[PDB]
């Protein structure tokens, strides 16, 4: 029983796989829906972790709503977001590893901007028995926007903000019949290198998303 | 513009009978505002009306943040590292500080004092009917690597506070998660054990009228 708590085996030597598809510079996303969908109370009942997935990609509508749920602008006045953040600073940027490329989600313009023309799915650097899925979200902390915050609270603020955003994604997945699993076992430096992140950018959590496997 | 620390403010005496265990009505609702609606209305509120939350609303709020959504296995509404509770949720009420027990869906008196707005920082958040306090229990993380305990408890607490924010958006309540905490001072006020530390506090109530 305690054996589940043993630290996971590191995955050594993996390189980014070649991009599959057309690795477009910008992917424009459709406007997210505002009225309809499963009641919040229903989504809380069904909120769970999934580790085996079907490989079918999310339709563009679902990719859009997921990204908006996690990191989107919900108030035009001031660019308020669907999730909180310390001092209103955008401390977390959401990246998306798709088979066609690694993208950064831009909330103000609700689109994806190419960060790397490579498939960086399941590059957490640890064997946590989470299978291959259509996409991974990576919640990256931007230390450049945290310098007016007390240093000893930055990991708590980054992790809490990332947690809230990952929770919005979980709840969206539950509303839309999708599986999700947040993953904190990250070789942060290795993943930061694969993602071509700047020195002040640190991966905090990832989240593997897709339709749950058929059996 | 950066928040300043406030001096030693002592806790207020509890108002009421301070019952030792409060039974909460069983969580059974599956209806209410669509998730997308709650996401659209998710925001922080800092000025509140003082009217207490009815029992049913308090029960639902606690269940959203910390409750059992799967009876067999004790799976929770929020994720947790290794499926083990690393966060204990406390509720600071006028009548006393209570610990929410997810398995029995009830409140157990922790201290007969009013500990609302005991963060130790001046973040301009007004008095509200209650605070939720998310406590990292390091006693339940001794087999987890030290370097991950802060990230995992903070990410678990953030998800729980997020479920709470969303519930508040669905119910027309205001909420604000607060992370600027003098943790040691607040832990002392809460009578927490040495290996338990408040990491986030969340002030909740109806938004102020005038
Ligand atoms: C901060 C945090 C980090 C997590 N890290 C991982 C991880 O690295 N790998 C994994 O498979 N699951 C991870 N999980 C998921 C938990 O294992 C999962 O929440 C737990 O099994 C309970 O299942 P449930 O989400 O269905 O309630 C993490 C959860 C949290 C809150
Ligand atoms: C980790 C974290 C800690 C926070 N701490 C405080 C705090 O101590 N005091 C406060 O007034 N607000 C706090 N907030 C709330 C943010 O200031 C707020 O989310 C931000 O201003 C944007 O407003 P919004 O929540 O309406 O989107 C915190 C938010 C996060 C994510
Ligand atoms: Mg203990």
């Amino acid at each position: 029983n305690d054996l589940k708590r043993l630290p996971y085996e590191p995955v050594k030597g993996l390189l980014p796989r070649p991009a599959v598809g057309t690795s477009e510079r910008v992917i424009t996303l459709p406007e997210p829906d505002r009225t309809s969908g499963m009641p919040l109370m229903g989504t809380l009942w069904l909120r769970k972790s999934t580790r085996e997935f079907d490989q079918q990609p999310l339709p563009l509508k679902q990719l859009s709503e997921l990204l908006w749920a996690a990191a989107g602008v919900n108030r035009s006045l001031g660019g308020g977001r669907t999730a909180p953040s310390p001092y209103g600073e955008t401390v977390i940027d959401v990246y998306v590893a798709l088979p066609a490329g690694l993208y950064r989600y831009d909330p103000v313009h609700h689109c994806l901007e190419l960060k790397r023309a490579a498939d960086l799915r399941s590059m957490t650097g640890y064997q946590d028995f989470v299978g291959m899925a259509p996409l991974d979200l990576v919640f990256v902390a931007n230390h450049g926007r945290m310098q007016e915050m007390p240093p000893k609270l930055r990991e708590t603020f980054s992790a809490a903000a990332a947690g809230a955003m990952a929770e919005n994604a979980y709840l969206y997945c539950a509303s839309a019949g999708l599986g999700a699993v947040v993953r904190g076992w990250l070789n942060r430096r290795q993943l930061a290198e694969h993602m071509s992140l700047n020195e002040d950018e640190e991966p905090i959590l990832s989240q593997t998303i897709g339709r749950a496997a058929s059996h």
